[PDB]
């Protein structure tokens, strides 16, 4: 699913996302943005042979298991496929426990370079909430 931009806002608000470890809703939906276009079925391969899943391109080496990542962590506890479905819930669970593991949402490199300190309320104008 490709989620449009208020339609994701009102989504992730939903689930917690607003103020989640102190992250307004707008970076939320910037990191989607950036990370995978809102779209659900993303997947990249890294250089080091993990895969990146998802609305927020959560990675196989330490969040879900793929079965083709050796060695890495599954700290989701969920196969990094539940990361595709439609419905964000299990994107957001684990991202909730990523951001909260102690360098915040640095651990999204797309909003390390793209959204942090922009004006990231941006994302969320004119939507209902
Ligand atoms: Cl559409
Ligand atoms: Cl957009
Ligand atoms: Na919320
Ligand atoms: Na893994
Ligand atoms: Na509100
Ligand atoms: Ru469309
Ligand atoms: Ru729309
Ligand atoms: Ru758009």
């Amino acid at each position: 699913k490709v989620f449009g931009r208020c339609e994701l806002a009102a989504a992730m608000k939903r689930h917690g996302l607003d103020n989640y470890r102190g992250y307004s809703l707008g970076n939320w939906v910037c990191a989607a943005k950036f990370e995978s276009n809102f779209n659900t079925q993303a997947t990249n391969r890294n250089t080091d042979g993990s895969t990146d899943y998802g609305i927020l391109q959560i990675n196989s080496r330490w969040w879900c298991n793929d079965g083709r990542t050796p060695g890495s962590r599954n700290l989701c506890n969920i196969p990094c496929s539940a990361l595709l479905s439609s419905d964000i819930t299990a994107s957001v669970n684990c991202a909730k426990k990523i951001v909260s593991d102690g360098n915040g949402m640095n651990a999204w490199v797309a909003w390390r370079n793209r959204c942090k300190g922009t004006d990231v309320q941006a994302w969320i104008r004119g939507c209902r909430l």
